[PDB]
């Protein structure tokens, strides 16, 4: 339990719609410091926004793993209705950021290590019956050079016990999303498979700005709406490209996670094997 007080800004770290992150200072003995954390608050705090956020606290709250990142608490100090959420704070930021400044340093081998780690955290989510729904490079943190951990959970959804698929706003990450996530609103393992391959598309690409999934739909989309043109690129099997000096079998991978059909994609523990094998044959 984190009390208001004690609870010392130190500056802006990322923003959206209704939702924002600080980084601070927990400092209950004021003396003169103590230890740094990361602050989500609701700005604007509907009681939707706040029943969700809620809920992602309880996922965060259920979750230990080496590659997901820590729940440390929260702060009712000023309310419900003005929530704080309290998780650590890994200094390096997301990787869509540290993979673009510093990519003069990173390799495939250790595009590949990033990989692994993203396919280990995956399948514990799968084990708790877990759908993220917000895989992508700017979800996912960096604590060192060689580790890497997700999370933004605020989409995550819980499935049903007797379902394999969960039906579901507001602004989606469109470019990410799989055919039925675009067309019913199905989320499911399967999807997240689909937004890891993406995942995988962005990392070979360096999160170059030309060759973004956005950048790239929007140009083969050409030339309503803007998804009714991609839910129908897509069932034309229109892709994402070969990124430039993209592997053969990471392509592949690509490629099987993008398959149309929801059954016949990949599994995480079948995406671990098969990236932990391609990276020994890259070093060794
Ligand atoms: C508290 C919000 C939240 C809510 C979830 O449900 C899951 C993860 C997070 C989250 C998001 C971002 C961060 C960061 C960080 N460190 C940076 C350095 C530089 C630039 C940006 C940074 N973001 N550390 N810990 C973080 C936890």
């Amino acid at each position: 339990q984190f009390e208001e007080r004690h609870l010392k800004f130190l500056q802006q770290l990322g923003k959206g719609n209704f939702g924002s992150v600080e980084m601070c200072r927990y400092d209950p003995l004021q003396d003169n410091t103590g230890e740094v954390v990361a602050v989500k608050k609701l700005q604007h705090s509907t009681e939707e926004h706040l029943r969700d956020f809620e809920r992602e606290i309880e996922i965060l709250k259920s979750l230990q793993h080496d590659n997901i990142v820590k729940y440390k608490g929260v702060c009712y100090s000023a309310g419900r209705r003005n929530l704080k959420l309290i998780m650590e704070y890994l200094p390096y930021g997301s990787l869509r950021d540290y993979l673009q400044k510093h990519k003069e340093r990173i390799d495939h081998i250790k595009l590949l290590q990033y990989t692994s780690q993203i396919c280990k955290g995956m399948e514990y989510l799968g084990t708790k019956r877990y759908i993220h729904r917000d895989l992508a490079t700017r979800n996912i943190l960096v604590e060192n050079e060689n580790r890497v951990k997700i999370g933004d959970f605020g989409l995550t959804k819980v499935l049903p016990q007797d379902k394999e698929y969960y039906k579901v706003p507001g602004e989606s990450p469109i470019f990410w999303y799989a055919p039925e996530s675009l067309t019913e609103s199905k989320f499911s393992v399967a999807s997240d498979v689909w937004s890891f391959g993406v995942v995988l598309y962005e990392l070979f690409t360096y999160i170059e700005k030309s060759k973004s999934p956005p950048a790239e739909f929007m140009r083969m989309i050409g030339n309503q709406s803007i998804v009714t043109h991609l839910i129908e690129l897509l069932k034309n099997n229109g892709r994402l490209p070969r990124p430039d000096g993209c592997p053969d079998e990471i392509y592949m991978i690509m490629t099987e996670c993008w398959n149309n059909n929801v059954n016949q994609r990949p599994s995480f523990r079948d995406l671990a094997l098969r990236v932990d094998q391609v990276r020994d044959n890259m070093a060794g």
